[PDB]
């Protein structure tokens, strides 16, 4: 009883804390100012902003945001090889087939789960949520190494799912569901091999295929079939190129897909060990989401290494934390808060761990400041998929502080790596730690 | 030069009294949300809004805001007397009256200060705005008494200049400045009765009801000429009244022009005596701006009971002071600015002698809550002309200390006055004190 | 609404502390400790967690407490920051919980710590209402006719006195096809004034 007591609100407590409170001149402005606006739009600090809204970057390289960071790199390529003043990849093309895989990899991971109770915690969890349109960097290799890409002139953003995709996928999902009962009811009489349960499946991707052809068409070429693609270059003069999706995304856009390898931040865990998502994933037997753990030191000499190599680098923060989409400025003392006594002293595993911080989205960063000494990142430029109509023209400048506690990934070339962290990819000695589905550090918008 | 320079502002007297703000909490949050936000919006205290927002009133009676206070009375007295369900005054008719008027009452303004400089106090003030839309309730008796009254069906607010006269004031002013140098020029040359400048003056006369006949018609009725006027009572039966403006303010209108007075607060001047505003007027050789001084405590009873006889009071305030348009309050505390360290402790009879309050616009009560107990008001329902857009669907409540600060005259009839004060307006033995045309107890919007 | 919304957060954050503090033995990545710091202040209840603060505190007049303050209407912001912190000190108990039983007075005056801050944030958007639930309230008002009367009553009389809630006759049905029907369904845990009435429905 007395615990009981204790452990709750009792009314002549919270009035005489009021009291108190009522007493102290900044509570006092606080509660006045804090009950007329959103807290962000109140303490938003200008001072804080002068000095950190700084655009001056002394090193730079010369819509779904996972797949405008991921095509980004290969779309320069292109506009490079092909001497073009501007050009864009199909970013639908991949949209597409990612929907459309991740819809059949969910009917797998169903029947592998048969034999877990409808209200177990996977089972729930892969019912939740199966085609949403996020990604990672392992997921979009997955597509083009299965469908190749091709130019956004041959397969737009024209239909009206591809711009606003709720609906479609609250349809497939509604079905999906539909099935997952379908299925699970069929293996109680049978095993998986069962010609029975073949059939079904077959007829469930048919099923899930017809229904989104409705809202979007097929791509019109095979991964291996020519395109035939007419375009006019930097100088006025037209050309014809033929070639095949997979072919393009080789030969043109210059991907090489052994290259990439995905480093992360994850304080929960050791440094130095690979992290491996358990069955996060699209394409059904593709490569699986993997992160070699390291220290924000090498983390970030990395992203430098990569920008004075020419290229941007891919990574994963929490969007939109610390962000100000108004100014484009990513800082994480860029409000107020401390002068309302609002402190956050908890630390970045424990963030992630407690359900407070985790990977929302994919931007791109492509540029930074390196300290005028002999030194380390003061800032980095950052851009993504919203427009020129978000941040400062669609700039973001990002402060070191930002990347070091609400990023956590980052895609290099194994090449860029020293010979000990490649190794830990290239010699099959390393024993990955092993996290569920549902961990923070999984899929990006 | 020790006195200079201890009166210059010094950089590390600023610099250092900025580190001692910063280092206060409350500044810290002030000048953190006082970059971002206006400072009412910012410090509006919805705690007090919570209290002061009372609509409940114990004591109620049953377009230029002079104009519609002046004539609500009136239009409620033929609402009365025809059975009307609506009805409205033409304030459009007094407008235009009163605009000739005052154009030709600044040519005998000019005419007679012609002994003085044209740089002179006087001469300059005269020069400065001339033609005006505010006005005083002695300038409203002394239209109706010479134009009387019509009802807005037979002349409304349909020219542009009537809701939107700063052009039209500005053509008619710019006449009036030139023609202010062609009657001092004249007079250097002649006495003012000299048929030169009687025949000068008759031709400005025609010239400014020329420039004024462009932008609005002469009514369409003179005070003295019939009208017919068709009408629907809340019945639904038709009537026609055959009546003259005059006639029409009188027997209709129920308008005695011998029972208003004005009361004032105005403690700069000793309560008791009469004060009169020099020059301020629209028809020349009408009755000046005269006002009662008296104490709050009875200017507050005459408020009460006027209301109690069910008629509203025409006030004069200093609007917007402390007025909040979005809620309809007037409340001198409705913002935390103690919180930012912001207090005023000028008192009244200081302010307006500082140029820091004037009456600025009439309004009107139409009702009050005297405290239940024998006692006094606590707080004033009023309406004004800015339409149910503003306020609380047009209504505003103003709490007693409001009204004791910032509002300053009443109108009341003579026989709502106890014998001592009524006798100060009928005994012709009171001397006024006599103010400048420029004070601040002046012209109301 | 607003007078109810209040003391709903209030309580919810409070009842999240208990939760955490009855599952500290419990793994942080385990099924129940990660929902629990999904979302604790959200703005949706139940007729029993309605219930659970009319008996508390009573009803008033909108007239004495409106929605007013940016909040009131647009909650996210306010139910973020609160969160945040609510995640913090879970963290904070479940680490002191390794070292403590939960009866230790270091765990209690913990947790007091935690309700106070929570109030000081919950005060910073919206203020505690001005009566207490049995402290006597006076509203002004007029009826359908003009006329104008005061109420002298608190938040619990006007409850009962005028608003005529019996909190003793309600009860909820629910058709969940799931179970058998004449059984009753209890949903575990969900509540939001600690020792409050469960939500519980008769299929």
């Amino acid at each position: 009883f007395q615990g009981a007591m204790s452990s709750s609100i009792d009314i002549s407590k919270i009035n005489s804390w009021n009291k108190e409170f009522q007493s102290d001149l900044t509570h006092q402005l606080a509660t006045t100012v804090l009950k007329n606006y959103n807290a962000d739009d109140a303490l938003l600090n200008k001072t804080r902003l002068q000095k950190q809204d700084n655009r001056v970057f002394n090193t730079v390289v010369s819509g779904r945001c996972w797949l405008f960071a991921a095509t980004n790199q290969l779309r320069l390529n292109v506009l490079s090889e092909l001497n073009l003043k501007e050009f864009e990849l199909s970013q639908a093309y991949l949209f597409f087939y990612d929907k459309l895989e991740k819809a059949n990899y969910f009917l797998d991971q169903i029947v592998s789960s048969a034999d877990q109770d409808i209200d177990s915690r996977l089972v729930q969890y892969l019912l939740a949520a199966p085609t949403e349109d996020g990604g990672q960097y392992s997921m979009f290799l997955n597509l083009v190494k299965k469908y190749g890409l091709i130019p956004k002139d041959l397969y737009g953003d024209l239909p009206y799912s591809t711009t606003a995709s709720r609906k479609w996928n609250s349809l497939l999902t509604t079905k999906l569901r539909e099935f997952a009962e379908t299925l699970r009811t069929a293996l109680k009489e049978r095993s998986a091999d069962d010609s029975i349960i073949v059939t079904l499946r077959e007829q469930m991707q048919r099923e899930i295929f017809r229904l989104m052809s409705l809202f979007m068409d097929i791509p019109p070429v095979q991964p291996n079939e020519q395109f035939t693609w007419e375009y006019v270059d930097k100088d006025k003069k037209i050309h014809t190129i033929k070639s095949t999706p997979l072919e393009f995304a080789s030969k043109y856009a210059k991907l090489d897909p052994s290259t990439p390898v995905s480093l992360i931040n994850d304080p929960r865990h050791p440094y130095g060990k690979l992290i491996k998502i358990d069955r996060l994933g699209n394409v059904l037997g593709g490569d699986a989401v993997i992160y070699l753990n390291v220290d924000n030191e090498t983390l970030s000499k990395l992203v430098v290494k990569r920008l004075q190599n020419n290229k941007a680098v891919f990574f994963g923060s929490h969007t939109p934390k610390f962000m100000d989409k108004k100014t484009g400025v990513m800082d994480i003392e860029l409000w107020n808060y401390p002068a309302i006594g609002y402190n956050l002293p908890q630390q970045k595993a424990s963030r992630i761990r407690y359900h407070e911080s985790l990977m929302t989205a994919a931007m791109l960063i492509t540029g930074c400041h390196v300290d005028e000494t002999s030194k380390l990142p003061l800032r980095y430029r950052v851009e993504n998929s919203w427009g020129k109509d978000s941040g400062k023209d669609g700039l973001y400048v990002m402060t070191q502080k930002y990347f070091e506690e609400y990023c956590f990934q980052i895609v290099v070339d194994i090449n860029e790596l020293p010979k000990e962290l490649a190794s830990k990819f290239t010699s099959g000695k390393e024993e990955p730690i092993v996290l569920p589905i549902w961990d923070p550090m999984g899929a990006l918008a």
